[PDB]
């Protein structure tokens, strides 16, 4: 994964987001996005630019015409990608089209980057034919200003998840924090989610870097946290003493 | 027929509807429609919005410009087959075109979903040539508000997840196999991923709802499987030996 070098293309993904937060702010992070399966083609949108005259009669030498940069459009993206009605994602693009709210879409090239625009489907399509497979075909037209692959640029990434082991005394309504950091130093496009394993005994209210544990019922779990896209992972047990 | 993989699209049918009843209720039904057999070639209409400017003289990022989605349409589908005019359904569609009444359509395809459109003919052609068969050639402009596919999709999920524990016997490049399986009356949307913990005492090779884990040195590991659900989560304990 060289960002410096040319690329093939294949392995291209798309996916939609679906959260809450900024979708700008950490768009190499996969937690809140589904991913749309088998995209049989992918065109992305294209950054026009309206020009304005800028020549007036008091400029001497007036033979040449002059001409600058007004405002700029996203343009439009296309995909097509094999059909199936049954499968999530679809379901969710069709109410996205249903209902007609702007949301945010990212593509993950083969090259370590991403590409997020924000926009809203503007049509939607099918190509149904013997000896090939069912299409469904989609346009969306972007607004606002795309975050471009070469803004960030800058990605950072290393091995390990370092998390303190044992907190095994857990009362007061247990909620404890237990401290959660990154190997390289912290300086990352960070990205992780926890959650119990049983939920019976104790519950997770993960939010911002703290890992804060409380539970209800007595035994030994333990719980697990994942790297975002997962490519780490860290297990720490719990075990609810009686009093 | 599985909604959830792509299909091949041989063999779809379409239908006219010509009871009294709400053709929008039961699509799935065969009872008050009539087949127009003998199809060459189809092209479902495509859904539209048009784009309404959604820009503001005083708001701030002037440098690009916005939109929104409008109002949607139905478009136009096309279908031709072979002219049989003996056969009853083709003068019952000529009788729609020459009424012009707005009525009902609806297309089998080969997943068990239908695809049901409201709309009237609007053109009716004819091609005539020797070593070829007469086709007759409809279009129907469409109106309101189609009935999708993704609409007649119900959705099964939660009551957790289950993956076998412990099985310690970890010895010679394993490739083990470990199976999660879902507790939800068998129907769900079974999205998940596992991760190893350590990846270098041992590794994963999650493939289609199987864990491959293979030992590389021997030690202790825990691996975590997790869901997209976002509340699921195990961990299966290995400990690879030496020899």
């Amino acid at each position: 994964p060289n960002p410096t070098m040319p690329v093939k293309g294949a392995g291209t993904t798309l996916w939609v987001y679906k959260g809450s937060g900024d979708p700008y702010a950490n768009p190499l992070s996969d937690v809140d996005w589904s991913r749309l399966a088998k995209v049989k083609d992918l065109t992305p949108g294209e950054l026009t630019a309206e020009s304005y005259d800028d020549s007036y009669l008091d400029d001497e030498d007036a033979d040449w015409t002059a001409t600058g940069q007004g405002q700029k459009s996203a343009g439009d993206t296309s995909f097509t990608l094999a059909w199936m009605p049954g499968e999530q994602g679809q379901q969710a693009l069709l109410a996205w089209f249903n209902e007609g709210d702007t949301r945010a879409y990212k593509i993950r090239f083969p090259n370590g980057t991403v590409d997020v625009f924000r926009g809203w489907v503007s049509s939607i399509g099918k190509a149904v034919t013997a000896k090939e497979v069912i299409t469904r075909t989609v346009k969306v037209t972007n607004v606002g200003r795309p975050s471009m692959a070469e803004d960030r640029s800058t990605v950072t990434a290393a091995t390990g998840m370092t998390v303190t082991p044992a907190s095994t005394s857990v009362v007061k309504g247990q909620s404890t924090t237990l401290t959660v950091a990154f190997q390289p130093e912290g300086v990352t496009d960070k990205s992780f989610r926890a959650v119990s394993a049983d939920k019976t005994k104790a519950t997770v209210s993960v939010s911002g870097m703290t890992i804060t544990v409380n539970g209800v019922a007595a035994g030994k779990v333990n719980i697990p946290v994942v790297s975002g896209n997962g490519e780490f992972a860290a297990v720490a047990e719990i075990t609810v003493t009686a009093s």
